[PDB]
């Protein structure tokens, strides 16, 4: 037995943050009111601009839908 | 970059074929008008009974969704 996962790369795009919200990848707040980082339409994961090119680009999610 | 897939394990349900069709594990025919074999739900992967405990149960497709 197995969970299903969807599994792929990430696929950032620009996001501009309601609320306070810290990069997944180096803990720093995504500074400004808009487009504070880049946020994966698959998984979520939140990062700056600038730690887009140090995270891993594999993409994991357990499916429950 | 990479594609992205819905990986997990087969889940077979029991399948009635409307026109001949053939088992994808062993190549001879779901024998029989109903009731004929198992389909995966998730990959579309046809067996008979016997050719379920057969196949591995590593099941995966990409997503175009
Ligand atoms: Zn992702
Ligand atoms: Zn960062
Ligand atoms: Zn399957
Ligand atoms: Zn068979």
């Amino acid at each position: 037995g197995s969970r299903r996962a969807s599994v792929g790369s990430h696929r950032f795009k620009v996001y501009n943050y309601m609320s306070p919200t810290f990069c997944d990848h180096c803990g720093s707040l995504l500074w400004g009111l808009v487009k504070q980082g880049l946020k994966c339409e698959d998984c979520g994961m939140n990062v700056h601009h600038k730690c887009r090119e140090k995270v891993a680009n594999l993409c994991e999610f357990i499916v429950t839908d």
